[PDB]
C-alpha cells in the first residue's frame, strides 16, 4: 500500500486542511497554527510549517552573490537528492540548510517518473524557508514537467498517485492547483534567472527569443500568469506559445545538438551580457560544460534514482560535485 502526502489546501481566509495517503486511506487534518502535523498510522511523511514569506514572488536577476549551487531534474527522487546534497554538504545531516548566505538554483523537473514527488517538494519547499532565514536564498524554477503538472499534461505521472487522486478525487493538476499550498508556492516561481555572469532556465535559450525582443522580467510574469491556461489558449498566442512548447525556454534542447554552434551561442551570451548558461532537461551522465564550459549541463540523470551531481560556482571556479562528495574543478 501506499503513503503519501500531504495535500495542504491554503484558503484565502481561514486555515489550512491537509489531505494524507495512509496505508491507501485517506486522513485530513485541519491545520493549528501553521504546523503540519501527521496524523496517527501514517508513516513519516513530512511534516512542515506554513510560511507565507516563500510564496512571495522575488527577482529574476542578482548581483554579488558569492556562491551558488545549482542542479536540476530530481523528478521524484528523494532519496537521491538528500544524499547529494548531504555529501556535498549543502545541508547538514538532519537535513537543514547549511549553505548559508549562499544560493541554490534547481534548475526544474522536481515533478514525474519518480515515487517520492511530495518528499521533494515538500523538502525544497523547507529549504526556501531555511535559506532565507539564513541570508541565502533557494530559486525553484519552472521546468517543463511542472508546466506539464499544472496544465493537466499528466502523461508522465508515476502511477502510484492514482491513491491520491482517487481518494482525494481530484485530477493531479488540481492536487496542485491555486487552492493548494503547493500550488500557490510554485506560482509564485520564475522560469528564467540571472545570477552574477549566468543565466540559469530549464531548457536552453534559442535564437528565437531575441527575434521576440523578449525580456527575463516579461517572460517570467508570462509563465506565471498563464501555467494554468489550456493548451489551446497557449497554442492560440504566440508569444505563449513559443514560450511554453518546443522551441522555449522550458523544452529547447538546442544546445544539446551536435550541430549547434559556439557561435550562436555567443550571441546569447552577448545578448544576456552573460559568460555562462546553466541549464537542465537533457539528461547527462555527469555535470558537464559544453563549448568551453559556456553552457553547463545539470541534468546528471538523478531521475534514474541510482545517484546526481551538481554544479558549485565558488570563487571564480565552477566545480563539479560528485555523489561521493568529491570535487573536481570544471574551470
Ligand atoms: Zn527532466
Ligand atoms: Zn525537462
Amino acid at each position: 500500500t501506499e503513503f503519501d502526502g500531504p495535500y495542504v489546501i491554503t484558503p484565502i481566509s481561514g486555515q489550512s486542511t491537509a489531505y494524507w495517503i495512509c496505508d491507501n486511506r485517506l486522513k485530513t487534518t485541519s491545520i493549528e497554527k501553521l504546523q503540519v502535523n501527521r496524523p496517527e498510522h501514517c508513516g513519516d511523511l513530512p511534516e512542515t510549517k506554513l510560511s507565507s514569506e516563500i510564496k512571495q514572488i522575488m527577482p529574476d536577476t542578482y548581483l554579488g552573490i558569492k556562491k551558488v549551487v545549482a542542479l536540476s531534474d530530481v523528478h521524484g527522487q528523494y532519496d537521491v537528492l538528500l544524499t547529494l546534497l548531504k555529501k556535498q554538504k549543502i545541508i547538514d545531516s538532519d537535513g537543514n540548510w547549511a549553505f548559508g548566505e549562499g544560493h541554490m538554483v534547481m534548475t526544474g523537473d522536481m515533478f514525474d517518473r519518480g515515487h517520492q514527488v511530495n518528499e521533494v517538494l515538500w523538502f525544497m519547499y523547507q529549504l526556501d524557508q531555511q535559506a532565507r532565514d539564513a541570508g541565502g536564498m533557494v530559486h525553484l524554477l519552472m521546468g517543463n514537467h511542472e508546466q506539464m503538472v499544472l496544465g493537466g499534461d499528466l502523461r508522465y505521472v508515476h502511477q502510484r498517485y492514482d491513491i491520491a487522486t482517487t481518494l482525494i478525487n481530484r485530477p493531479y493538476n488540481k492536487l496542485y492547483g491555486a487552492d493548494t499550498e503547493i500550488g500557490q508556492w510554485l506560482r509564485s516561481k520564475n522560469t528564467i534567472i540571472k545570477i552574477n555572469d549566468v543565466l540559469y532556465m530549464h531548457g536552453g535559450i534559442s535564437s528565437e527569443w531575441i527575434s521576440r525582443e523578449l525580456t527575463l522580467d516579461k517572460a517570467n510574469a508570462l509563465y506565471r500568469a498563464n501555467v494554468d491556461a489550456s493548451k489551446k489558449s497557449l497554442k492560440a498566442d504566440d508569444l505563449l506559445n513559443f514560450l511554453f512548447f518546443g522551441n522555449g525556454p522550458t523544452w529547447y534542447r538546442g544546445y544539446f545538438s551536435e550541430t549547434f554552434t559556439e557561435a550562436e551561442l555567443d550571441t546569447i551570451l552577448q545578448h544576456f551580457n552573460v559568460n555562462h548558461i546553466v541549464v537542465g532537461h537533457t539528461s547527462q551522465e555527469r555535470v558537464l560544460g559544453l563549448f568551453h564550459n559556456k553552457v553547463i549541463a545539470v541534468d546528471s540523470s538523478i531521475k534514474v534514482g541510482k545517484s546526481g551531481e551538481l554544479l558549485l560556482l565558488e570563487n571564480n571556479r565552477l566545480i563539479r560535485g560528485l555523489y561521493d562528495g568529491t570535487r573536481e574543478t570544471l574551470q
